[PDB]
């Protein structure tokens, strides 16, 4: 099935997150905020991938990311 | 008991859905963003509704719709 | 466990609850929304303190929240 991933990073280590999400085939959407917001539906068997992900772009470095694994029900795409 | 959507949905679609949606008893919330993203808890019973509302709004006609249906353990209204 | 708060609070009352879940120890992150929309992930066992927060900085006093109380499946925290 899948997972959401909820990733609250700061907005510094934002910018090099979104390039570097979208270079390992991972649709993400960000919620503007000051400290951004990302959220992003992964397959069930992709959370170690962006989690890696996100801890060499963002983390205590300086830095520090938060990180929320959400279950799923159902994935709709019109 | 009771479901929450997160529609991700194209902006210049965002307009009529907004709309549409309160034509429909859908009580919901747009986080602004540029592609932007929409929050609304239905009931267990309402997703295929909603469903429909999306789609005839948004999706391939151009457009795109990606929506996640996600479990609520508690609900609450003060 | 832990659990997902995501507390649709109106603005006026926005700048209270954001300054009084700081006083209660409750890390939240506020998405910008004009009625704006609040996410706090908070342990399993202090959904009943922060509801109370958030009741007590806002509702029908005028006023109005709704909040969703929902599942994590993993919390990571770089």
């Amino acid at each position: 099935h899948m997972k959401m991933i909820i990733a609250i990073v700061q907005d510094q280590d934002s910018q090099e997150l979104a390039d570097q999400l979208v270079k390992n085939n991972f649709r993400a959407t960000k919620l503007a905020t000051t400290n951004t917001t990302f959220l992003c539906g992964v397959n069930d068997d992709r959370v170690d991938e962006i989690l890696s992900v996100i801890n060499q772009t963002c983390g205590n470095r300086v830095g520090g990311a938060t990180v929320f694994v959400m279950p799923v029900d159902a994935f709709h795409q019109f």
